[PDB]
């Protein structure tokens, strides 16, 4: 590459070396095992360079990574997009089957993957053909990680090549036949976390990530960047809690003893750590979390209020960067009571620096911001996926019109908040997980007797959203629900479904609603059943 | 596309209406259901042109067929590529699995495929997402090809185009994570065709496809183009008859009634055929059966001699054409008795005219050919795959240090005759279908109680190959075979695992046999067990 | 050049390494002067290109060639353009001034000449500027090519190249100012090697072309390829006998001696043949000539039937490969009487695969193919010339209107059956070489007393066609024919006109018929005289 040193491009290393604050003493916490300062980080990533380079990766290159939140993730999410490879996160979370074809569709090299998600490989490591060598983390002196790690110097010249460099790649399983790959440059990352920090860092007195703030993820740090939130947190130079396994427990514990001030989850994790009897007796008027997940309920926000959390909510997606939207308020809205409060703090929020987000219909006529009218968010970033990488027809699909068709149905008001009213589908979302009902529908009408199988969803707490299944029984045909729950799990069982099946809640019935063509009336059907 | 007209574009075209003979009066026969001329094949073929076109088929788009051998078969087989469009040839052998996953994979636009498949689509068809419309194929006149077919005019002109675009696509499962798909161009088919003819038109006395032969394929012609037979044979302008579903007893009758001379099938068929009770009172002495399935047994070849059937043997893959190698017998070795020739026409045969065909060791070396001296074959042609669609580091793989690698490992004597000793791998074959044992024996070790699972290949008549699996249980564990066998046919019966393990035939072991190193003796255990 | 070895190129040098069949023990005879295997014959070949290496041959250079049907002429077939270097094929029946003329137009570096050619040497050595190295052969010890190939080793490395780099050269006097240079490419030969290989081995029992033949040319094998024929017999690895300078009495020694199956001669050679006492006491059952000079007369077809010939006639020119169009009789036909048998062997035949063959009219408008309606053929097919070397009018005039212009006015039967009824033009072809009716006008016309000359052509057995001329005297002048024909005489013994004019055959008329406009009318004229 020629550098022409006037040409300046957006790199990953000038956020870990030009960034808005350096402490060199300021410390890095993997909970209860490992502390170390910045110092001691930026040498373990120059080794870690220097280990990836002895190992045999060279600028095109994929390297997978399979473990929790921790250090070793940070310093994964710098040193390899640094060397110019890509770095494949791993949804631990889908099926073994799933996994291996994501393997394999990205073509990885190197796998670095946790001591307990090993028998999650060994029944899939037959199949895999690209991967030449695999790295077991471990959370003690074991690891052999840390072994390669310290084999090597803590010097190393990290090179400079053009922006448009592809760093990072995951997998999206939103309703589809596979999983979607999307990828994102070096730009698109410095970029997203420079807007993000515009559009946070400015707020006056509320909802705002500084200088000051210690930093604790709770999103699994493999769903697209931990919302991008590790990358800014460096480029802050603050402190950094790394959990590890959610525990409601210990997260509690560090939250106390490490003065955690911002975090970030998904609903059912702040309901999980609201209900822990050990969340009784705590300071929480400090805590800033942002819920993203999914429709921040406003009984839960609510619940967090009168514990003095400064709770709002967030949206974006995987294809976005992820962030879109943040929910802002205004000085005046800060002396509303608790009940307006909660009203404002669970919409999906204004759009962030450098968003469009209009609103339009089935034929891209955007339709009026008068608060009522619904129809499909379209988005203009500058850190959106340009395609899905290896598809040419959900590409098309995806861009179609010059936009980005994020998939969901809102109403923007006057002033500019965006609510949620579903999607373009009829999809479930279990917790923080993708299932597809269609799929569901094909395997329960793979049964002995079923005449017309629909699945439909309905809301929950601990869960968002369980996946209710309508099933018709064929003539004299009498099954329990039991009979066909098994049968469903059995399929799980084969690592072919996902475990968030395991709360289907099959029901009988005998009348299936249709419209006047005769498709089944999905949202009757909801009120219905 | 400039024309040039000057310049000679090799297309499928040119070998359909410029053929070595055209009689419009020879006939196309489809067993017992059709029977139509030349000419109106060739009226057909344009109406079908025209259908396609209607339906919004352009030139980089793909069009699959899920059916069987019949004359909508062969008019795929030329109207397909020469509208420019791309001929994807699914294996309805496979399990639902593997044909979604294909499905997805090239990105098919429209599907023509046969009613009694129907049920493999019903348990995937909720996972497709690129296909626009399925044309349903019947036997009769309900068909939906026939209807689309009879709306069009018998007038098209067929566009020219560079020679060089993609015309057919198929996939191999040889062992590998997933099937890998191969392509072919229009020259590759072109000069296949020409090459061929020339190898097996020229022969003296003895094993020639000439212009007055009757062609009937028994081969399931979606592997790998009917071995390229069925444009031969279009190109000589000889009768063809098609089977349909083969079943032993009509197509004895057929060859009987329609006077067949030419036919191509895989042991297993032959062995079917020769075993048959209606097949002791038939005159067999004008046939020219061509092997190529796997391993003409020398036992097979002498009970075949002695029905007066010229028999003999030929070697290609899903990659190379298919065919690269011919048995042809010199008119010294035509007097020989019935043993020394079974032992000839047994073999793998003699090159094609421009193939190379070396045999090198695992360092790229080329080894002499003394007769017993044994190494992988690689081999350059005019008609071979360039890479696998969509993939890097296999297709690397495959041309290694400049030639394709086989993957077989065989000797070849002085004056040219080529015999496979073995496979590079520990791989089974069962029947024509590929099964790979590693998979196998990971879904064993995911049994409640197994200490050691590998799985070899024993030899068989009515399958060629069987696949054996020696299984070592744990600490004061007894579970009969049919555990296993019931806990293995559990997978298949999911979709996941093909139909050719139904024949396992697991056994219970407690020693395992391993080498100075520790990996498992699979030659010495077959020699064991 | 960059290989690419996965894209394969068609060069001369698969031909010869990569055949239909190669035994090497199979003879080459060269008529009671020398005999040798294949395997002395690829030893020759290597010996030749590193001869022709040390004597300074590039890749772009020409050698040109001048002697009789012999192994040297086919080791030239094959090494001069497997080196890369073009094979420029002399006709030594031209005249002096024309052979003069075609080596400085093709700019030859070195030319190989028989020793019974040096006189036509040396008077035109003076006016050669371009040769560098003359290599004179003789048929014994003392040639220079042999002691040549005997100082190098019998190892070389061919080159790969791209396959349309041009391989052969040579000019046809079809009547123009000059001779027209022709070209073919690597490409072009090896295509036209199998498509004719194709057309002519499937044939079922006549007139077929198979491994087990015996090959003898009757061609110079300076006129287009010897048909090809040369080529396809070395891919077939037959036995090929060459009998060097035509005498039927040799011929006939040869045939019967070496026992030949397959040749091809022009009409002439087979009446001389079929005249000659020697072939009164033969068995000629077993042979297989193709006739392709110019209209196999049926009286001749006849003769040689008589006498257990397979007498089949081709079309082609020197412009288009040669070979257009072979007769081919269907199993039915075979069993006509010797007339019917006759009519349809004297046929120029159907076209061969990948040939298109239209008929036309002059404003380009294709004309039916009902049997009787008569215009010039057009073709289209994979081996046809370009363009005429260094020149541009005529090159547009031959590919005019997107097709290639054979100049010769046929009509096409139902079944495909071509007839040729004339010429586009007023031209003699006397026994197999071309001569121009207007430079005989024109040169009679230079007389001392001539009023009209006009040149017309009668028919032949011994020459096929006589240039008769009819010249009209002026007042009070009466000269005999005797003083015009040596008049003509003097200047073919300047080596200005061919010596197919020593049978001019001049009459003396007073009258000259003329059309409305005025113009000679040659076919009335012809009827006339
Ligand atoms: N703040 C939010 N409010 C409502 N839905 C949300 C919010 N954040 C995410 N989602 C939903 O969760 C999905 C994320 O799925 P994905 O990023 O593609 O893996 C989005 O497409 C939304 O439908
Ligand atoms: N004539 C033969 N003799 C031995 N093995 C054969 C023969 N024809 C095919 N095979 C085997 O069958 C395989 C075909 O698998 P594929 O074409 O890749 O789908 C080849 O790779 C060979 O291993
Ligand atoms: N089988 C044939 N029947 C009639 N004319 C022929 C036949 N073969 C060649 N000719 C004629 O001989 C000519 C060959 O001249 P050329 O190849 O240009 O040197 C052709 O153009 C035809 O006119």
């Amino acid at each position: 590459y020629v550098n022409d040193p006037s040409n300046y491009q957006l790199l990953i290393k000038n956020l870990l070396f030009s960034p808005v604050a350096f402490n060199p003493e300021q410390e890095i916490v993997y909970a209860n095992h490992r502390r170390h300062s910045y110092k001691t980080f930026h040498d373990r990533v120059r080794q870690f360079a220097n280990a990836l380079t002895k190992m045999g990766v060279k600028k095109g290159d994929t390297v997978a990574v399979m473990d929790y939140d921790s250090h070793r993730y940070l310093e994964c999410y710098f040193a390899i997009p640094m060397i110019g490879a890509k770095l494949h996160m791993i949804n631990v979370r889908l099926s073994p089957e799933q996994i291996l074809y994501t393997i394999d569709h990205a073509e990885d090299d190197i796998i670095l993957i946790h001591e307990e998600f090993l028998p999650i490989l060994d029944q899939i490591k037959g199949r895999i053909d690209t991967v030449t060598r695999y790295v077991v983390l471990r959370d003690d002196e074991e690891c052999e990680y840390e072994r390669l790690l310290e084999q090597e110097s803590t010097e190393y010249n990290f090179p400079d090549f053009d922006e448009n460099t592809v760093a990072t790649t995951f997998y999206t399983t939103g309703t589809t036949g596979f999983p979607k790959g999307v990828f994102f440059t070096h730009r698109q990352l410095v970029l997203h976390t420079m807007g993000i920090l515009s559009t946070i860092g400015t707020n006056a007195s509320q909802g705002r990530l500084h200088q000051g703030d210690i930093y604790m993820p709770i999103t699994p740090m493999f769903h697209v960047h931990a919302w991008g939130l590790p990358y800014m947190a460096t480029m802050l130079g603050v402190k950094q809690v790394y959990p590890g396994k959610y525990v409601p427990d210990v997260l509690l514990n560090l939250i106390e003893q490490e003065k955690v001030t911002f975090s970030h989850c998904v609903p059912t994790i702040l309901h999980l750590l609201l209900s822990s009897p050990k969340s009784k007796a705590m300071d929480f008027s400090g805590w800033k979390v942002v819920i993203g997940g999914a429709a921040l309920p406003k009984a839960l926000c609510k619940s967090a209020l009168e514990r003095d959390i400064d709770v709002f909510a967030g949206y974006g997606m995987s294809e976005t960067g992820p962030i879109l939207s943040i929910v802002q308020l205004t000085p005046e809205q800060l002396e509303l009571d608790v009940d307006q409060q909660a009203e404002y703090r669970s919409k999906t929020g204004k759009k962030v620096a450098l968003v469009e987000a209009y609103i339009v219909d089935e034929d891209m006529n955007k339709l009026p911001h008068d608060g009522e009218t619904a129809g499909e968010i379209v988005v203009r970033a500058p850190w959106l996926t340009p395609n899905y990488y290896k598809d040419n027809k959900n590409s098309k699909a995806l861009w179609r019109g010059g936009y980005l068709h994020t998939g969901d149905v809102a109403h923007i008001d006057d002033e500019g908040f965006i609510k949620i009213t579903d999607r373009v589908k009829d999809m479930i979302k279990i917790s923080g997980e993708w299932v597809s009902s269609l799929e569901l529908e094909d395997i329960l009408h793979q049964h002995q007797s079923v005449s017309e199988v629909a699945v439909i969803g309905m809301p929950h707490n601990k869960w968002g959203e369980v996946p209710l299944a309508l099933v018709t029984l064929k003539e004299d045909a009498q099954v329990t629900e039991k009979e066909l729950l098994g049968f469903a799990k059995d399929f799980i069982n084969k690592g072919i479904l996902a475990r968030e099946a395991l709360l289907l809640k099959v029901k009988i019935v005998d009348e299936i609603a249709k419209t006047s063509v005769g498709k089944v009336d999905k949202k009757e059907l909801r009120k219905l059943h």
